[PDB]
């Protein structure tokens, strides 16, 4: 007996359906948004639109793969691999874009001087293409000989009515297991996640360290000033104006508006100058007064400038915490079915994963191609409004 297997089949098909519809729908209009949108065609959104594009085939051309082969039906063995092992190439350029965005932000955030004649949008088009050709030759291995075609199982085999030369095709029939937890988890999809974890956490500390260190030039400004202040001799005004002139050249250098910029840290040191040249003379009281115009320029000029470097460091920390959270989606989408394949493969004495929780898996897996559209209009602004305007304008 048993439960006609078709029942089940009709949840599982109905439900791939639905997560291809909403994965080509949401990845078509991140692709729109950068073609439309000046302010989107960056080199980062370079990789977010590859990225989108390996989605989209995920609803066009994986899902109908993934049906296709939870039927069983007989193939000629390496047709069979092609269609089993197409997903493993988009899932593996998955993984180079979000890699490549990593990076991108690292060099932007540790030498962002050097950023743009580093990072060009033709050097991003190589990158892309390469990615995608070495993706290709990774998700497809299989089809160089690493697989079971050579083992057929003889007994689905002819339960099925194959014919000479076909199997039943069913993925753990002729992938390898070996291949999919030494060669595809651990050493395609593990170490390439854990170094973006690392690159992610880099640039969390160097936003760190540069906020502590802009925060440290305005109170060793201030500081020094109340100590000039309260001075009653020259040579500790010298001193406390030595220390100023050291953070002021500091923040000088960690800091069209550009110009106006100059002027502010000019007029600054130049008072500084002024004041030094007054100390050495001994003339203690002219420089505390000297000194005391520093209050004007830090207010007209030198905080207008902390300010704006906080805020630009701010946000790129809430972008790279917006690419941070597509990174930990897919961990959590991939990571089970990886999981059950280490249990299959190393617990043979433990029952295999059931069914049903072999094709959940599977959804869930898919359903990542869904996500990351939701995830830029909830948190990146420019993307929001983009998709605002495509709606309105050509669906409504
Ligand atoms: C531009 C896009 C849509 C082209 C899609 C190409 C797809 C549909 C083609 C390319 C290679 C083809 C496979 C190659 C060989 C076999 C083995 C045969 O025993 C069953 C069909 C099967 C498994 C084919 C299924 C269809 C297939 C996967
Ligand atoms: C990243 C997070 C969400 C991972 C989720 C953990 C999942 C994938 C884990 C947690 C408990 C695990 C199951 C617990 C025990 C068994 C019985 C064994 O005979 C087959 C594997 C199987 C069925 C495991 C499959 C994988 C499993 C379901
Ligand atoms: C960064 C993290 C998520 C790394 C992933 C952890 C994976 C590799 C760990 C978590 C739980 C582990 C499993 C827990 C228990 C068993 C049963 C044992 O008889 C064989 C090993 C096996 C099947 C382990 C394989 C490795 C395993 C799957
Ligand atoms: C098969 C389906 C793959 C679909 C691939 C669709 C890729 C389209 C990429 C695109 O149109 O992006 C233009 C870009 O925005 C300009 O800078
Ligand atoms: C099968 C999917 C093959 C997808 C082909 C690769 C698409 C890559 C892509 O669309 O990149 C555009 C580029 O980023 C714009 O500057
Ligand atoms: C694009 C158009 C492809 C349209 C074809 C869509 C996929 C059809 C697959 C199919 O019809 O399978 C035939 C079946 O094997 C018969 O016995
Ligand atoms: C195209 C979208 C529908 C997906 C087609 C699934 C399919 O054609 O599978 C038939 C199977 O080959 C029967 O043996
Ligand atoms: C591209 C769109 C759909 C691809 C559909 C996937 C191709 C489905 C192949 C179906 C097939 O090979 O059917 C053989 C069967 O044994 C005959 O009875
Ligand atoms: C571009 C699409 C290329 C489509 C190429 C389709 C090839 C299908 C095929 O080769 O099927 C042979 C089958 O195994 C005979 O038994
Ligand atoms: C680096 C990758 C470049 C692409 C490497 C391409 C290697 C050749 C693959 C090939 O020749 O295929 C053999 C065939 O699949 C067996 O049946
Ligand atoms: C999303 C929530 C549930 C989807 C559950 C999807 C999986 C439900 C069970 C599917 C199943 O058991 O598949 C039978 C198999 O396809 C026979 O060949
Ligand atoms: N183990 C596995 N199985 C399948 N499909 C077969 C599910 C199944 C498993 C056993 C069985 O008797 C009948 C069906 N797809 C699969 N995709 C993957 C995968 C993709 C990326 C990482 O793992 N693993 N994987
Ligand atoms: C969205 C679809 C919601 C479906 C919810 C209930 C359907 C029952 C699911 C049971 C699947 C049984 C398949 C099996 O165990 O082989
Ligand atoms: C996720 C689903 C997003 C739905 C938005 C519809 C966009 C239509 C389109 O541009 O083709
Ligand atoms: C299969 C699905 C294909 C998805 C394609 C994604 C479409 C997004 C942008 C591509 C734009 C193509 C050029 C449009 C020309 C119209 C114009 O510029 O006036
Ligand atoms: C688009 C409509 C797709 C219809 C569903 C095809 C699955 C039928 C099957 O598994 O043979
Ligand atoms: C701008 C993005 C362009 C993407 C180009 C992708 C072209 C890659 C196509 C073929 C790569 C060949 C890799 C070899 C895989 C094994 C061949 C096989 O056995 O079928
Ligand atoms: C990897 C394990 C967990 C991933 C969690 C997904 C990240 C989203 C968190 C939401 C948030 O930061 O507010
Ligand atoms: C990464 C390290 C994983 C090492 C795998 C241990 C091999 C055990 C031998 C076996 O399970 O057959
Ligand atoms: C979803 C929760 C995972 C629990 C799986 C139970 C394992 C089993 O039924 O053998
Ligand atoms: C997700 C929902 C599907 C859960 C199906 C679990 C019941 C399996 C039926 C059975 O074999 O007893
Ligand atoms: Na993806």
């Amino acid at each position: 007996d048993g439960a006609p297997p078709i029942m089940g089949s009709s949840v599982y098909i109905t439900v791939e359906l639905a997560i291809a519809v909403l994965a080509i729908l949401g990845n078509v209009l991140v692709c729109w948004a950068v073609w439309l949108n000046s302010n989107l065609q960056n080199v980062t959104n370079y990789f977010v639109v590859s990225l989108a594009a390996a989605d989209i085939a995920v609803g066009v051309l994986a899902i109908p793969f993934a049906i296709t082969i939870s039927t069983g039906f007989c193939a000629a063995c390496h047709g069979c691999l092609f269609i089993a092992c197409f997903v493993l190439v988009l899932t593996q350029s998955s993984i180079f874009s979000l890699l490549a965005i990593a990076i991108d932000r690292y060099i932007a955030i540790r030498i962002p001087l050097r950023y743009n004649g580093l990072v060009t949008g033709t050097r991003a088009k190589g990158i892309i293409a390469i990615c995608w050709v070495l993706s290709f030759a990774i998700g497809l291995t299989p089809m160089l000989g690493w697989n079971n075609c050579g083992q057929p199982k003889e007994g689905k085999n002819h339960s099925q009515g194959c014919g000479e030369g076909q199997v039943a095709c069913l993925f753990e029939d002729v992938v390898p297991m070996n291949y999919m937890v030494y060669f595809n988890f651990f050493a395609c999809v593990l170490v390439p996640l854990l170094l973006m974890l690392g690159v992610y956490l880099r640039i969390f500390l160097a936003a760190r360290r540069q906020l502590a260190d802009l925060e440290d030039n305005w109170e060793t400004l201030n500081d020094n000033l109340k100590v000039i202040e309260k001075a009653d001799n020259a040579a500790q005004v010298k001193d406390a104006l030595t220390k100023m002139r050291a953070a002021a050249l500091d923040a000088q250098k960690a800091t069209p508006e550009m110009k106006d910029f100059r002027h502010g840290f000019d007029i600054l040191v130049g008072q500084i100058d002024d004041a030094l040249k007054l100390a050495n003379e001994g003339k203690v009281k002219e420089a505390q007064a000297a000194a005391e115009q520093l209050k004007t320029t830090r207010n007209a000029y030198i905080q207008k400038y902390l300010e704006r470097a906080r805020s630009t460091l701010q946000k790129e920390v809430h972008a790279a915490k917006s690419l941070a959270i597509i990174v930990g989606l897919f961990a959590l989408c991939w990571l089970p079915l990886h999981i059950i394949n280490c249990f299959t493969f190393f617990c043979p004495d433990c029952s295999h994963a059931p069914l049903w929780l072999m094709y959940l898996a599977i959804v869930l897996s898919h359903t990542n191609s869904v996500v990351n559209p939701f995830i830029y209009a909830y948190r990146i602004r420019e993307f929001r409004q983009t998709f605002r305007k495509i709606i309105r304008s050509h669906v409504l």
